């Protein structure tokens, strides 16, 4: 008998579930960049969902985008919107929390990117201008020239935006298990991208948080209460710092329910993959990805605010213990990079899928302390402190790292599942911390960090 799926509201750095618990989201994203946008039998499937389940994932990173939504020039596809909704509604069914990625890459399918519409921009490249395709060609002067269109709002980009956001709001408005609208996935600064290095752009964060707060005010007048994730512009992934929400040089945030939606991606594990570049020069990713975690800290402390890391991976086993430790440090969820529908087989059992399959707390009937996972042999410990919630605290166990069950302890509180439950739900013996260990019946488990 599975928990009714609610919805998230941000309480400083928290996201608390309607029963007053603090979540810890963990998934994948689902993205379709090519029109026909979400046709019949090519979403997830139920195979695909449960393969999900199965894993303990509760959240989704489902794409859509400006030309999916707005396919002509002010006309909403309200085809695609029942598509769309029809996925949503499947995921939340089976209590996956589903945030809604306006994405694009390289603007346009103008440059072979994709998500605004071509409608939409003016600029075009040239005949002879080099395209070096993803993800060099944010470099092309043309491309550049359409970013600049957008945040000039130069032809009405971001107000078409608005109404394309706003009419996706206003379709999902009522439905708990959305978790929110993700506003633009890397936002490019444009022609004046120099000016982020070697510390980062001020002046483009403020023309940037202004046109983010403009499409949250869209939204949020057709859905006064829906969730917004800003990212960072992506910059950002070239080590620079965030300017948000840092007066007097950008505004306070006034608007509630905003979370912060970086990624956290290691550079020479991306241009390995896609420049072909040696691949030893992974080396640099640990302390490359520290400096991502540092400026979020940066963002945490300033902001209050949440973070979800809402892309990461990309198939590279090597760099996921960076993300993942790190964010357990901080208990910051995740959605990585990706999960595609319609898997014949189960993707996650091989090196990648033994470090994202973990077990972790997806509700705390408290405040979170700190947490361990062992990705090699399962050992798992965590304590936190109890507050009044109206369900227990829900612990998701592997369904990879036991073969022989599994063994649990409490500290401060009682197991109330069965033995060998998929889901460990464990009560508080009173207000004193509650310190919670699961591994294999052999095993001498983890310790509590710190
Ligand atoms: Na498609």
């Amino acid at each position: 008998p599975a928990t009714p799926i609610t919805t998230l509201q941000a309480d400083g750095t928290h996201l608390v579930d309607g029963y007053g618990r603090t979540v810890l989201l963990h998934g994948v994203n689902n993205v379709d960049k090519d029109a026909p946008y979400l046709p019949a039998g090519e979403t997830l499937t139920p195979q695909d969902i449960d393969i999900l389940v199965r894993h303990g994932f509760n959240t989704v990173r489902l794409g859509t985008s400006f030309d999916a939504l707005m396919p002509q020039r002010g006309q909403i596809d309200e085809a695609y919107l029942d598509r769309l909704t029809g996925v949503v509604d499947a995921l939340t069914a089976r209590g996956m929390h589903v945030l809604l990625d306006n994405h694009q890459d390289g603007l346009s399918k103008a440059w072979g990117g994709n998500g605004f519409p071509e409608w939409a921009i003016e600029s075009r490249p040239r005949e002879w201008e080099p395209n070096p395709g993803f993800p060099l060609y944010y470099l092309m002067p043309s491309l550049n020239a359409g970013w600049d269109e957008v945040w000039g709002n130069t032809h009405g980009a971001l107000d078409h935006l608005g109404t394309a956001l706003g009419a996706l709001a206003e379709r999902v408005e009522g439905k708990p298990g959305v978790m929110g609208i993700e506003l633009l996935n890397e936002p490019w600064p444009g022609s004046r991208f120099l000016s982020c290095f070697p510390n980062g752009c001020p002046d483009f964060d403020r023309t940037y948080q202004a046109a983010m707060q403009k499409l949250t005010d869209a939204v949020r007048a057709q859905n006064p209460t829906i969730p917004v994730y800003w990212e960072p512009n992506v910059t950002w992934n070239q080590m620079m710092p965030s300017n948000l929400f840092a007066p007097p040089v950008t505004p306070a945030l006034t608007t509630a329910d905003v979370v912060f939606a970086p990624h956290d991606y290691c550079i020479p594990s991306q241009l390995a993959i896609y420049l072909g570049l040696p691949q030893a020069l992974r080396g640099l990713c640990v302390p490359q990805q520290d400096l991502t975690w540092s400026n979020i800290d940066a963002i945490t402390e300033r902001a209050n605010v949440p973070t979800v890391i809402t892309s990461f991976g990309d198939g590279d086993p090597t760099v996921l213990k960076n993300t993942l430790a790190r964010a357990d440090e901080r208990f910051i969820g995740w959605q990585y990079w990706h999960f595609g529908a319609g898997n014949a087989t189960d993707p996650f059992l091989g090196e990648v899928g033994r470090q994202l399959v973990r077990t972790y707390p997806q509700a705390t009937a408290g405040e979170p302390g700190r947490m361990i996972f062992d990705a090699d042999n399962g050992d798992f410990a965590y304590r936190f402190t109890p507050r009044a919630a109206t369900r227990p605290t829900e612990i998701f166990v592997s369904d990879l790292h036991y073969p022989d069950g599994y063994a649990v302890q409490v500290d401060g509180g009682q197991v109330t599942s069965a033995p060998g439950a998929r889901i460990v739900t464990v009560v508080a013996d009173g207000s004193g911390p509650v310190t919670v260990k699961i591994n294999r019946p052999g095993s001498a488990g983890a310790e509590v960090p710190d």
